[PDB]
């Protein structure tokens, strides 16, 4: 792999630590990197790198790569999870990018959910209470934002979902693993079948746009309106596509007003070019707010 | 297999190949007609240009479908090569957009030049005035603030990428295009290296942005009062990187004033955030246009 100072870090200021999760990618570490920040070159600051897995094929190294060399290209964002640099020359492939101390969306949603309401035992949280209407639509309006750069990027992310969301110490959501490469089913990853939030045209025909991440959009304001829940709930995936070009949708969700579900099923129109532009979506969450 | 769209799909039956164009990244552009395209005058041929693939790649597939769905996306405008149909369940995929009889900018302008102030040789036509030089930028920037608007970024505007009709309207080609993993850009493609066209900052961090797109519209200004000109005569593109970060600019055109000049240079400026937004030279173009003869 070629050199590139402009993004290269020295292993030496960089300490591994306790693992994090997993993805398509390989895993993912948490970290410490010292003058990584390089207006402030003796602090440590916490990130995350991303490497492969310890069963790997070359095949899943150069779609890192190919994910590395993305992030440089499509530039940085406030809610995006950014590039801050890589370890290329010596042992393994380290990828650095920007950490999210608060962890991803779609559990913490669920850790917030009202007594007796609960997804799962798992472990609940009442320091952090109860989220408000208004803190949820500024979620969606967040990532809004952030599609909306990444669109303007001409950049597909293909696979957007409340646990591809995280969620920094300020409560800022960060869109995640969007330079992922694509490669040509029944295989539950994290939690998620991801069958379940792709578009009619990359569901029966294998062909995305950026019209089809904005169906993916749509059941992302599901997830998040309804504190997690799992869209299509308990339908088997023979059954979807029978479905799905029914015309049957997914309800309406409580606590949730009428223009927000009548902008959720809007991206939800069978001919891509009929659902709403990113930009728009910005326009009608931004009015929505106040 | 592609997904439907009745307001879009036109009959393969009424759609007549022809001659080709030329090409691009994207494929291979045809010279074709159709009979009806236009639904007002339903028995009206209508000469139109489609784009199609050369052979090429499954990926190279899907980035015509979303060049086509994303022209539907950000609408339609006077100063840009627009869509008009396509036919895509049944056969192979043609996406059918306008046609500009003139052919491009860059040529058009070279086969406009004054005797013994050649190119090149190809058979000349019939020469613009100064008036006629500053309605054809007022018409690409109102062209590319549309761009602009709807968060579109060219990220390779250059005169051989404008297309003049028959009646010397201007027209931006080629916007929806796909982003892939970086051609070196030092090849020449299409008669020009697009590494002459480039902002620094889009040079060295490889991220485009609306204000490198205003860089390249200053080097396309540049074009044009030099009646297709190439830009940086003769220096070596290694040198290139160097010599812009320099400060080095290209000089004033002759038949040009130097407040379109002064114009040109607030293009290339160093820092991307004090370079003019499109709306901004629109608003002075204008200015300048009106006070034409
Ligand atoms: C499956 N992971 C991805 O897809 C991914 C891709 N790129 C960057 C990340 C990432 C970036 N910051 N970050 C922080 C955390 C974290 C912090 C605190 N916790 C726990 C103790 C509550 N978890 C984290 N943990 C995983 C575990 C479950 O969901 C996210 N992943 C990330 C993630
Ligand atoms: C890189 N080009 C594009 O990407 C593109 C994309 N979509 C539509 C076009 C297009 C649309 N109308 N049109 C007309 C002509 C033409 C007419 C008359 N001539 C001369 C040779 C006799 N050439 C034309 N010629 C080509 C050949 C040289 O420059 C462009 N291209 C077009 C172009």
């Amino acid at each position: 792999l070629p050199e590139d100072p402009k993004w290269e870090f020295p292993r030496d200021k960089l300490t591994l630590g306790k693992p994090l999760g997993e993805g398509a990618f390989g895993q993912v570490v948490m970290a410490e990197a010292v003058g990584i920040d390089k207006d402030k070159p003796k602090e440590a600051v916490t990130v995350a790198v991303k490497m492969l897995k310890d069963d790997a094929t070359e095949k899943d190294l150069s779609d890192l790569v190919s994910e590395m060399e993305m992030m440089k290209m499509i530039g940085k964002h406030k809610n995006i999870i950014n590039l801050l640099g890589a370890c290329t020359q010596d042992g393994p492939l380290y990828v650095i990018v920007e950490y999210a101390s608060k962890g991803n969306l779609r559990e913490y949603l669920r850790a917030r959910r009202p007594p007796g309401m609960e997804y799962s035992y798992d472990i609940n949280r009442v320091p952090e209470e109860q989220m408000t209407f208004k803190d949820l639509v500024s979620c969606t309006y967040q990532l809004a934002r952030g599609m909306e750069y990444l669109a303007s990027q001409k950049c597909i992310h293909r696979d957007l979902a409340a646990r591809n969301v995280l969620v920094t110490e300020n409560n800022v959501m960060k869109i995640a693993d969007f330079g992922l490469a694509r490669d040509i089913y029944k295989k539950t990853t994290n939690g998620r079948l991801p069958v379940k939030w792709m578009a009619p045209e990359a569901l029966f025909d294998r062909v995305y746009t950026h019209q089809s991440d904005v169906w993916s959009f749509g059941v992302l304001m599901w997830e998040i309106f309804t504190l997690g829940g799992s869209p299509y709930p308990g339908i088997p995936v023979e059954e979807l596509f029978k479905l799905l070009k029914e015309g049957h949708r997914m309800d309406k969700p409580a606590n949730c007003t009428n223009e927000l579900y009548m902008m959720m099923r809007d991206c939800w129109h069978a001919v891509p070019s009929q659902r709403p532009t990113f930009k728009q979506l910005v326009e009608d969450l931004d009015r929505i707010l106040t």
